[PDB]
């Protein structure tokens, strides 16, 4: 059986790389992805997560990711909230053996600018949508400048995994339910509706051919499914987790019904205990989530490198580090 972007036009890199991806839990061992976030652009993104890794462990994550938007900034214009400069790091990353991974933490255009966490009503969410109106113009503008930089990518036939608007069954940020664990209809169609936007900006507007795209919803809020855009906008499901047990994590049974690959699309401890075990994490995968395809462990005090287990985790048979994707001019192997 052969996967296939849900973009008909995707490259040839990128429909070889997702159906790569989609048949690792075939395999008996090298069968999830590392991962870890690098930082947001012109502001904390480097190398140093990747490269305290590999002092910790000797390997380096599959993936590594940056978020473009740093949505809390207050700024003359809205998009200069986007930065994309990360990029050479991510294309590198690429031609040295790993994939790229972006995410956004945009800005609310409901707002002159920032207030990526402060919720607004169904009418603003209307007008947003609503490329007449001044709230629609600034997502447009940052859609515009984010394109631009994903463009840099598909110039070198990069595949990224493009994964926006995420946890929005949580009520942190703008895109997403106002109230705990509050079924909202109306938000939830509101949402599906950005999504394809964004959808149909990158891709059809943009001509953006490189590009696997991420929905994640949070693990730890109801509604995993309702928000599900449709079979034709997504290629990989997976699910936001910050936990302290990796055995309870909730979603992987309802979104793994969806037909897609699925992933931990970030990961890490809900608090700073020293209870966090990220060897226990990988053995609840083998355990209770086999199907994962990847994880992404977030930076700073939630970074493998700097909690329990690291080392386990990396050396698992189970875990596939840069440079375990290609073995020289060949891909390792795809097994049905």
């Amino acid at each position: 059986h052969t996967v296939s972007p849900v973009n008909p036009n995707a490259q040839q890199t990128t429909k070889t790389v997702m159906n790569w991806l989609a048949h690792l839990p075939n395999r008996t061992e090298n069968r999830v992805l590392s991962g870890a976030f690098g930082g947001y652009s012109h502001d904390t993104f480097s190398m140093a997560e990747a490269d305290r890794i590999r002092s910790a462990t000797g390997q380096s994550p599959a993936i590594y990711g940056c978020d473009y938007a740093r949505g809390w900034l207050e700024t003359a214009n809205i998009e200069d909230s986007i930065d994309v400069s990360c990029n050479g790091d991510l294309m590198s990353y690429w031609k040295n053996g790993g994939i790229p991974q972006i995410s956004l933490h945009l800005a609310n255009p409901a707002f002159q600018s920032g207030h990526f966490k402060t919720p607004i009503t169904n009418d603003q969410y209307k007008k947003i949508l609503d490329s007449s109106t001044v709230e629609g113009k600034r997502l447009n503008a940052m859609l515009s400048k984010i394109a631009d930089g994903l463009q840099e990518l598909e110039n070198q036939g990069v595949p990224v995994l493009f994964r926006p608007l995420h946890e929005m069954n949580g009520e942190w940020f703008w895109w997403g339910l106002t109230s705990y664990n509050q079924k909202d209809n109306e938000r939830i169609s509101l949402y599906k509706q950005l999504y394809k936007k964004i959808y149909h900006y990158m891709t059809d507007t943009r001509g953006l051919d490189h590009l696997i795209w991420v929905y994640s919803p949070d693990a730890n809020r109801d509604f995993k499914t309702d928000f599900y855009p449709g079979a034709s906008y997504v290629d990989i499901v997976g699910l936001d987790a910050y936990f302290q047990d990796a055995y309870s994590i909730n979603g992987y049974d309802q979104l793994t019904a969806l037909n897609k690959p699925f992933a931990f699309t970030e990961v890490g401890p809900q608090t700073a205990n020293g209870s966090f075990d990220y060897s226990l994490f990988i053995n609840a995968i083998k355990q209770k989530y086999p199907k994962t395809i990847y994880f992404l462990a977030w930076n700073d005090e939630w970074s493998a490198a700097v909690n329990k287990g690291a080392s386990a985790l990396y050396h698992d048979s189970w875990t596939l580090n840069k440079g375990e994707i290609w073995n020289g001019d060949s891909l390792t192997p795809i097994v049905e």
